[PDB]
């Protein structure tokens, strides 16, 4: 809806920073709205959904098992690792690692999982081979959040991210079981409360993943819809603002409010 476009433009003026936006119909794959769809933005923790997509594709092929247990050292622990810092003794299964990466943005979990697939370059090769030749992961946590202006490392575009998420969730690439697991992790997101979720009417489905980084970078990808079933994918990024995390949060929530209001 145009009113949603106005809210994105609202946000871009008020944050003094580029904002990118895509609305995608889940069923048909048609674009409903867009704003800067071909511009690059830091992915931040929104990459972790793509990461566990690659992991699940390996699980499908039997190159990985969700129940396999990984042990790690205190040295592997980087900034913000709420879950993995609690399992130095017993380790964590691959499933538990994706759960922490996605629901809680656990950075050490993401790095451990990056290791299982061969690193940033192999995630990028994964995306390339499922038809996303735009998104790229280059560094590990926490450095991939640096968000240097016009750096294309660790970036995607709204359009690239939206279509890639569509294919992961509702495409033929992953098994139905793996599709379901990926969306289940996203539905259990615990660190995106003040964003899209804050606009949600009671009884709506939402599966999302948010990100934050340096230089005012903020973002969210989501599959959402009324009546407990997702029907639309939304992708929203911003970078470059000097604004607080809180204002950035409220700006995304306003865009979400327009999205729902004009559904």
């Amino acid at each position: 809806h145009p009113e949603t476009l106005v809210k994105v433009k609202d946000a871009e003026d008020q944050l003094g920073a580029r904002v990118g936006y895509i609305e995608l119909d889940l069923n048909s794959g048609k674009i409903l709205e867009s704003f800067r769809p071909e511009e690059r933005f830091p992915m931040m923790s929104t990459f972790k959904v793509l990461l566990c997509g690659a992991v699940l594709s390996r699980v499908d092929a039997g190159q990985e098992q969700l129940g396999r247990r990984i042990h790690y050292s205190q040295n592997d622990l980087v900034e913000y690792s709420p879950v993995t810092e609690k399992h130095l003794t017993d380790g964590m299964t691959v499933r538990e690692l994706c759960s922490a990466a996605i629901t809680m943005s656990d950075n050490t979990a993401a790095n451990l999982l990056l290791t299982t697939i061969g690193g940033p370059k192999e995630l990028t090769a994964f995306l390339h081979n499922m038809g996303d030749h735009v998104t790229r992961l280059d560094r590990w946590e926490p450095e991939l959040n640096e968000a240097i202006p016009n750096d294309e490392r660790d970036t995607t575009t709204p359009a690239a991210m939206a279509t890639t998420l569509r294919k992961l969730l509702t495409g033929e690439l992953l098994t139905l079981a793996s599709r379901q697991q990926l969306i289940d992790w996203m539905e259990a997101d615990k660190v995106a409360g003040p964003l899209l979720r804050s606009a949600l009417p009671a009884g709506w489905f939402i599966a999302d993943k948010s990100g934050a980084g340096e230089r005012g970078s903020r973002g969210i990808i989501a599959a959402l819809g009324p009546d407990g079933k997702p029907s639309r994918i939304v992708v929203n990024y911003t970078t470059g603002s000097q604004a607080t995390m809180d204002e950035r949060n409220r700006q995304i929530a306003e865009i979400g409010a327009s999205l729902i209001k004009h559904w």
